[PDB]
């Protein structure tokens, strides 16, 4: 009974909320709505014993109150404290029972929000189709045959005939008995960070997962960028699939290398930009001195390993790190291993990188190497993922210069995409909270353009909305 704010109306006023409560409602029922005594503060509309109360919420930008008693960070929180305690009181108490849903468009997938009639008809055109509709913010219930915009005036109703109670209700009986003729609806994939729960069980119903993912994949060809060192006779023994190469304009350029080596200027592995990332494979025997040489030129202070050195029989990465208070030189750098500590879910290893001949070259390299993602398939719960990655960002932030985190699987694009996207979008919810807006393809298809398929399947797209939904859940 947490995260979602269903039972907040945005738009309507106090007559409105009495109104609400006194036909559509029941003694217990109640519903919040923006306060006219003060901006930013929120009013909570409860009915009991016939009559309409209504309560100051203080928001203070630090937490939410009812201007004493217990202090909450979300307005979500403060409603389900009361909805499970009942110590709502004046010396008068206040039961909250029931929530009054808001009937007006809020998470729903064909509700596009704020987007202007020109905007709509730019995106029914490049996107869209024949029956193809969105609605937009009074509600325009814009139609394409040329696009046909159909005004919706607030009870609701097309113009005249029949008014539905709620616009999800208009939107299907619309398209039975066409006034135009709706068919299927544009979609938006945006969702507001508070609100993930609710459209993330609208993508588990039957299948929006499935329809997300395959439109992401349909626009990998707007990336087809050159991989031109990649695909060359010298760097074929450098890549784990002839496949899976990096693009020429964000890979990580190596310098300095075996003049007898044709070219060694080449590594599988680029820089992801949403704190910035190297996307890279994992080590083959080959590879492990230029990993070392990447680690050393980008500064890089942490690498996060999401495989295990042996997956399903087969080799996924070589062991690129020395044994632990033992020591190797890989080239012309030395690793030495101070000390590995072991969690549930990885083993963090404090390994010391510096040049041979150069102890004052010598950093700590702090591997995080999670070593119970399966074989096959993603994590039931993403909470060990995000204990991960909360463990990975305070070593980060705690380091001065640090360059980017060196993140990596076996091919450096299925676990290393989920995890990288995951780590972007938790931190646009840790700079701004609950009251952002998340686009997971969005995000994906912007990662896309720096390394081609990161996150390769459904099931890796379906773990993003999961981690990010449980991250909401414990703010």
């Amino acid at each position: 009974g947490m995260t979602s704010r269903r039972w907040f109306h945005p738009n309507i006023t106090g007559v409105e909320a009495e109104n609400l409560l006194l036909t559509r409602g029941v003694d217990g029922s109640f519903l919040a709505r923006p306060s006219k005594s003060n901006p930013g503060d929120f009013t909570l509309s409860v009915r009991r014993n016939g009559a309409v109360t209504h309560i100051k919420i203080q928001n203070t930008g630090d937490y939410y109150d009812l201007y004493g008693g217990e202090k909450f960070a979300t307005l979500a929180k403060l409603v389900q404290y009361y909805m499970e305690h009942h110590g709502q009181l004046k010396g008068d108490v206040i039961e909250l029972k029931y929530p009054l849903n808001c009937a007006d468009p809020t998470s729903e997938r064909w509700f596009h929000g704020h987007l202007s009639g020109k905007e709509a008809e730019k995106l029914l055109t490049e996107k869209g189709k024949h029956g193809s509709f969105l609605v937009r913010e009074d509600f325009v219930l814009s139609v394409r045959t040329k696009v046909t915009h159909v005004m919706i005036r607030c009870k609701y109703d097309v113009g005249g005939g029949e008014r539905f109670d709620s616009l999800t209700d208009l939107v299907e009986h619309y398209k039975k008995n066409p006034m135009l003729q709706l068919k299927q609806p544009l979609n938006t994939t945006r969702i507001n960070a508070a609100e993930i729960e609710s459209r993330v069980r609208e993508l588990s119903k039957l299948q929006g997962f499935w329809e997300e993912f395959e439109t992401l994949q349909q626009q990998e060809c707007k990336l087809l960028y050159s991989r031109k060192e990649g695909q060359r006779q010298e760097n074929k023994n450098k890549n784990r699939y002839k496949n899976i190469l990096p693009f020429d304009h964000t890979r990580v350029v190596l310098h300095d290398g075996d003049p007898n080596e044709p070219v060694s200027d080449y590594i599988n592995a680029n820089i992801i930009m949403p704190k910035s990332y190297i996307a890279t494979q994992g080590c083959l025997q080959n590879t492990v001195n230029d990993f070392w040489r990447m680690v050393f030129q980008e500064n890089s202070r942490v690498i996060v390993m999401t495989t295990k050195e042996v997956e399903r029989g087969k080799s996924k990465c070589v062991k690129y790190w020395p044994d632990e208070y033992a020591l190797k030189e890989y080239g012309v750098m030395r690793v030495r291993n101070v000390k590995e500590s072991a969690a549930h879910d990885y083993t963090l290893r404090e390994l010391k990188l510096s040049k041979v001949g150069q102890g004052n070259t010598e950093r700590t390299v702090w591997q995080y190497h999670f070593r119970t993602w399966p074989d096959h398939g993603v994590p039931s719960d993403p909470g060990g993922v995000l204990d991960f990655l909360e463990e990975v960002h305070h070593k980060q932030e705690s380091i001065m210069d640090a360059g980017p985190v060196v993140v990596h699987c076996s091919a450096g694009i299925g676990r290393t995409g989920t995890f990288i996207v995951i780590d972007i979008l938790i931190d646009i919810i840790r700079e701004k909270g609950v009251d952002c807006d998340i686009d997971v393809p969005k995000t994906i298809q912007m990662v896309r353009s720096q390394r081609s398929g990161m996150v390769q399947t459904e099931a890796q797209y379906r773990f993003i909305y999961m981690a990010v939904q449980h991250y909401i859940e414990t703010l």
